[PDB]
């Protein structure tokens, strides 16, 4: 649907660097972040600029809310 | 008998979440819960809105019992 092989969990690796998540929440709280950094990464789509995210992800895809919406 | 393609154990791989890891406790109480949502997914169909349940699950396709029912 999006230019992503059919499969690429078989023949991709994968590295993901992350700059501070041992942060005071409990949960990652910047799962849709990984999400699409991992989509743009695997398709070769720039992931735009001056739009900062943050949200859950399911294994089924859902976004659940998160803690501390102020903070963020 | 509950709609699944008839090729779901070769060609398509499952991935399974649960929540605040695992119970620390000896005994899964959620058997039948795994079992149900295994069919939803692979059911193509979808599920209900909040029935819940629990206990343990067997080799031929019985309910187990489970101590602690009451907290539950």
């Amino acid at each position: 649907d999006y230019g992503l092989p059919e499969d690429f969990y078989n023949k991709v690796d994968l590295h993901v660097h992350v700059p501070d998540g041992a942060t005071p929440k409990d949960g990652p709280s910047a799962g849709i972040t990984m999400a699409t950094a991992i989509a743009s990464a695997l398709s070769r789509r720039p992931a735009r600029m001056d739009i900062a995210m943050t949200g859950e992800v399911s294994l089924r895809g859902k976004v659940m809310p998160i803690g501390g919406v102020k903070e963020k």
